[PDB]
């Protein structure tokens, strides 16, 4: 039915671990095809290309665009208008868009397995939450020793918001299934999470077999020579 | 503009809760309407009093209730269509899932990390493992169950094996450290379709984190 | 010495696993006419079932009343009724019941094992106890890991009233024996136990090898 027009923010992904940063405007609602063309208030090389449009429920049309270059405004706070003309509406429809502010940095924790599975000798598994964070955009990846696992070993839901004592934040899962011989060869296994409040835009927590529900604590203390002419 | 037609095995919650277990056929259309069930079970139904959706077409639907224990027989059920805008009946079915699989829970004690500012601490609840993908979540405190306002479950994805297909979930549940330090105990309760009993529960409390013993040692040489 | 007509309730296992429900009424004591006329006062169409006949000492004939279908007006809160007539006794009579009200919930402990036949290494004993609850009505199971042990590896009492201030509530026992191989090798079992006053029916507790934790420090000069 009637068109409406939505902005979107750039990718995590290509922000934190990439070079180029697209942002897109659609607009639903197109009845065939038109004579759109975006207006975007920095236009420096506003290479707004549209493409071939998709089919809705029933049969619809709804066209879009992208405009590339977009780390050191957006970083620095610059701010981004979107809008088109088109028949089936009144006036041209507008929308904006900018960089969050009030923001919350993410406290990563990584679990050891329960005590329960350790016997069966089959698998174990690892369990990795973040929590608190104000913006809802996340990254989780794995390493064994210092190499990187690829996507399809694990799993992550995704981010939803939590009960309130205060601000409104965040939070994740995630989990990993490893063979139960390598956990007690002494290998290690960490865990990163890349959101835009930390400093350098990843931080990361290990475990293996002995941090983490050991059954023992073993401390030597050797103090040599306490006596003896301090300068 | 376009037919069609659904079914709906019945909610978890009614299933396993208070027995009064629909089963629901719903037609999206009419831009009147019968329907025929192939069970006879004497009660008939009652069609939709028939909303819209999408900007388009007002769906209509018909719900036919008291059905929870040929459910569980393993019975069949059929629903047949009819509409003007329909050349032929629309027929759709539904059965109970075999080969089921039963979930593993377990609860993972706080981390050290978090005692030291003296806020909150977090519990975590996670189930695996388990072939049809719908199952239920509810957190206690002693006995008094908690309201559903006061923690977060995610939903259920699918996890990857090479075996068979399976699912997981998980659920964080954060108390007062007040209560945390004083030795009450908190429970998380599962509730799944292939659990002999349909409940399994785990408990914590501020020990069974605790290492079973140090050693120490300062030596003066 | 004959009896008159009272009104029974429906059974908790039934009830409380997702089956069923029915109502018994009965009269008995001489072998007389088949004409033993019960009536339901409420009935949604499915009336009773005239029972088998059963007989009891010196041929005292019992036939009974049972209707299905009685979850839903048990469960939230309807009054139901049984009248009936007899060939000898034609004068007719009636008896109430209604699900009850001033209800507890019950508290579960399990207890580890008995010094003595901890060093003994031939069996050990776990006790569950449950007390202070409304009605006489519960279940036990017991458990291992995962897996549901036979009703046949265990014994339970009937419960008792227990006599303590003001209110009548009550409690019950049961014990399982385990060899001692897997009890010290880390193997965990459960006790479960069912009543109608908890809100998902069902409360568990599990034990296994409670400790305290070890100390050392030594200074070497
Ligand atoms: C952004 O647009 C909304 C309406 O779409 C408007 O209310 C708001 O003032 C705009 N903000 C800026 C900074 O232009
Ligand atoms: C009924 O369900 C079966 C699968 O159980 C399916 O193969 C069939 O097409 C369905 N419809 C019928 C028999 O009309």
């Amino acid at each position: 039915c009637h068109p409406r027009l939505s902005l979107h923010r750039p990718a995590l992904e290509d922000l934190l671990l990439g070079s180029e940063a697209n942002l897109t405007c659609t607009l639903t609602g197109l009845r065939d095809a038109s004579g759109a063309t975006f207006t975007w208030t920095p236009s420096s090389g506003k290479s707004a290309v549209q493409g071939p449009p998709e089919r809705d429920l029933c049969g619809c049309y709804s066209v879009s665009s992208v405009l590339p270059g977009c780390a050191q405004p957006w970083n620095h706070g610059e701010t981004f208008t979107c809008t088109a003309a088109h028949p089936e509406l009144k006036t041209p429809l507008t929308a904006n868009i900018t960089k969050s502010g009030n923001t919350f940095r993410p406290e990563v924790h990584l679990l050891p397995p329960p005590s329960e599975e350790l016997a069966l000798n089959e698998l174990v598994t690892l369990t990795c939450l973040a929590r608190g964070f104000s913006p809802k955009d996340v990254l989780v990846r794995w390493l064994q020793g210092s190499q990187e696992l690829p996507r399809e070993k694990y799993l992550t839901w995704a981010s939803r918001q939590e009960p309130s004592q205060g601000t409104t934040t965040y939070a994740v899962t995630s989990i990993l299934r490893v063979a139960a011989e390598d956990w007690k060869k002494g290998e290690t296994f960490s865990c990163m999470v890349g959101h835009e409040a930390l400093p350098l835009a990843f931080t990361q927590k290990t475990i293996d077999r002995l941090a983490g529900k050991p059954t023992h604590i073993n401390v030597s203390v050797v103090m040599a020579e306490a006596d003896g002419t301090c300068y």
